[PDB]
C-alpha cells in the first residue's frame, strides 16, 4: 500500500504518497522536503512529529514513552504510514 502522508510545517502544507515501507522521513526527502533529524534512529526527540490524524507504525522506536505515543507523537525518522495520515512536523520540544 501507497499512502498520503500531509505534512504540515509552521509556514505551510504538502501531501506526499509514501509507500507503507518507506519511513516518512526517507520518503520527505525524496520529495524535496527539508524536516529536521539527527540519530535517524529511533532514538532523540529531533525528528519529532505529532499525528493529527491517521495511523503510523513506529515499532523501530524507542524514544517515545506510552504516553507520548498515546499523545500522538511520531520520530519521523522511523515511522511507517499505517493508513492517509496528517502529521504537524517540527515538535522536538514538545519533548
Ligand atoms: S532523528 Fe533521532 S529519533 Fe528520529
Amino acid at each position: 500500500a501507497t499512502y498520503k502522508v500531509t505534512l504540515i510545517n509552521p509556514t505551510g502544507n504538502k501531501t506526499i504518497e509514501v509507500p507503507d515501507d518507506q519511513y516518512i522521513l526517507d520518503a520527505a526527502e525524496e520529495a524535496g522536503i527539508d524536516l529536521p533529524y539527527s540519530c535517524r534512529a529511533g532514538a532523540c526527540s529531533t525528528c519529532a512529529g505529532k499525528l493529527i490524524s491517521g495511523t503510523v507504525d513506529q515499532s523501530d522506536q524507542s524514544f517515545l514513552d506510552d504516553d507520548q505515543i498515546e499523545a500522538g507523537y511520531v520520530l519521523t525518522c522511523v515511522a511507517y504510514p499505517t493508513s492517509d495520515c496528517v502529521i504537524e512536523t517540527h515538535k522536538e520540544e514538545e519533548l
